[PDB]
RNA sequence: AAACUGAACCAACGGGUCCGGAGUCUUGUUUCGAGACAUCUGCCAGAUGGGGAGUUU
């Protein structure tokens, strides 16, 4: 009687609370960080 | 897929404490629209201008 059972969250657009995602790209960085990147882009 | 008020968190689990579950990558913007334009910025130039100033009559 082993009741260990997988119960996957199955994240979908409307379904379950997702796991935390890495927001690094869309994050708001401090003023000097976005600035020392953009200066490279130029 | 006309609609007519339910619930969802703090991982279950799988693989060899890590990696999955939850694709990886970055010549780099937070994303979208416009864009070398103008309602952008500064100076120079004209027109208008009793809205306002001075004075005369």
């Amino acid at each position: 009687a082993s009741h260990f059972a997988a119960r996957p969250k199955n994240f979908g657009i409307g379904q379950d609370v997702p796991y935390a995602r890495d927001l690094s790209r869309f994050m708001r960085w401090p003023t000097f960080v976005t600035m020392q990147r953009k200066k490279r882009v130029l």
